[PDB]
């Protein structure tokens, strides 16, 4: 479907190298885990404690409880995996996708149908990113910041493909299997009916972020203004202007209209060009696994449910950290790593998601970390004043850590910053 352009061919290759990296990465992928099934009354979650564990068990309980009996057989060939999965899953009634899932890899026997189901989920979760289908693009170099392609309607079946992707992701959650497609935290936020934020723009589009901030920083008029409640987009040529409001072309932007402007424009940047595609994703998801079942999860917990946890090697982490104005030996940095040393693995993941915008770690670990601009190690900067919380720049894998005056000040601030939502 994709027109044979300069970007398309660049993207084609980059995705092919993913395929050459695919085999090795699945051994790494096999070490992802969550929690052993609840051993209670029909896997009852127990009494509510705010933990991720409880939410996991609670959500599994609903899956178990609502699952149709018997089983369903998805029959696919290793080399036509996308097309075969798509045909099978989209000709089933969505309720039948909640029955126990048997993946039959054509001509491959061997048992450990769990093994096989896990591999299929992993491989299918990369296969959907094939540039050929026009569904996705990245915002940075490499595979940085996956987003729906606004020119996806190049593929005339693109909405039905988004529906299948929705079903497949729900089936991952529904059967406790991990995927690796690489959706962003704001994309999870949309699955939770949560409104993405100005801070979130920094993750997906730092340039666009830096300006929206320099609108709200700057007083207006002083240094010009000259804006309407409109924004342009360029979907496959057609420089389509888009009203921020109804009759927006006339609706002219003042200083009085500026916080409204920012809210509408924040909202615009996340939704622009990808509305029908996201709707089709959500409808596919929702017919297999009700989105209402996600109600306890924040976007980071949702990510972790889908991707699975991995153990964080402290040594690798600490080894591949770089500093700005701090050294390794600085007082605040000593306290930082002490707090990290005392965290359990799940809070270590929480901090990783806070600083980098994902729970996922590249195959080499911390030395291989990508920011927007390409390689970018985990970085701690001496920035802020004491009464500030720590802040991150996910674009740069960067934590701004105020020069706090004690371990307990730092500890409480950092724990607070990482546990916050919206
Ligand atoms: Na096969």
């Amino acid at each position: 479907w994709q027109r044979p352009t300069a970007e398309y061919v660049r993207n084609y290759e980059q995705w092919q190298s993913q395929r050459n990296q695919l085999q090795g990465a699945m051994q790494h992928f096999s070490q992802r885990f969550l929690y052993q099934s609840s051993s209670a009354s029909q896997g009852s979650p127990g009494a509510y404690d705010r933990s991720f564990r409880w939410k996991y068990h609670q959500f599994r309980f609903l899956c178990h409880s609502n699952a149709l009996p018997s089983h369903v057989k998805i029959s696919v060939s290793r080399q036509t995996l996308f097309e075969d999965s798509f045909q099978q899953i989209m000709n089933m009634k969505p309720y039948d996708l909640r029955r126990r899932l048997y993946i039959i890899m054509r001509g491959e026997e061997g048992l450990d149908y769990g093994g096989i189901a896990r591999e299929w989920f992993f491989l299918l979760s990369h296969e959907v990113l094939n540039p050929m289908y026009c569904l996705f693009e990245y915002a940075g170099k490499n595979n940085y910041c996956l987003q729906i392609n606004p020119a996806s309607s190049i593929n005339p079946d693109h909405l039905t493909y988004f529906r299948f992707i929705g079903r497949f992701i729900a089936m991952a959650l529904y059967h406790g299997k991990f995927i690796d497609t690489g959706f962003t935290l704001p994309f999870y936020k949309r699955m939770l009916n949560k409104r993405p934020t100005l801070k979130d723009l920094e993750s997906i589009d730092p340039e666009f972020y830096n300006s929206i901030v320099w609108i709200k920083e700057n007083n207006l008029e002083e240094c010009g203004l000259e804006l309407y409640f409109i924004q342009d987009m360029e979907i496959l040529g057609k420089v389509t202007t888009h009203e921020l409001k109804e009759g927006g072309e006339s609706i002219r932007v003042t200083e009085e209209n500026k916080e409204e402007y920012i809210m509408l424009l924040t909202d615009w940047r996340f939704t622009r060009g990808v509305e029908e595609q996201t709707k089709a994703f959500l409808d596919g998801f929702n017919e297999v696994a009700p989105l209402e079942w996600l109600r306890y999860f924040d976007e980071k917990e949702l990510e972790l449910m889908l991707c699975g946890m991995q153990e964080i090697d402290m040594s690798d982490w600490q080894k591949s950290t770089i500093y700005r104005h701090y050294t390794k030996n600085s007082k605040q940095i000593q306290w930082f790593w002490q707090v990290v040393k005392e965290m359990d693995n799940e809070k270590r993941i929480r901090l990783l998601q806070f600083v980098t915008g994902t729970c996922r770690l590249p195959v080499g670990g911390f030395a291989e970390l990508i920011g927007s601009n390409g390689p970018q190690k985990f970085c701690i900067d001496k920035v802020g004043k004491e009464t500030w919380l720590p802040r991150s720049h996910t674009c740069f894998n960067r934590l701004d850590l105020p020069p706090y005056k004690s371990y307990e000040q730092l500890r409480e601030k950092l724990l607070y910053a990482i546990e916050e939502t919206e």
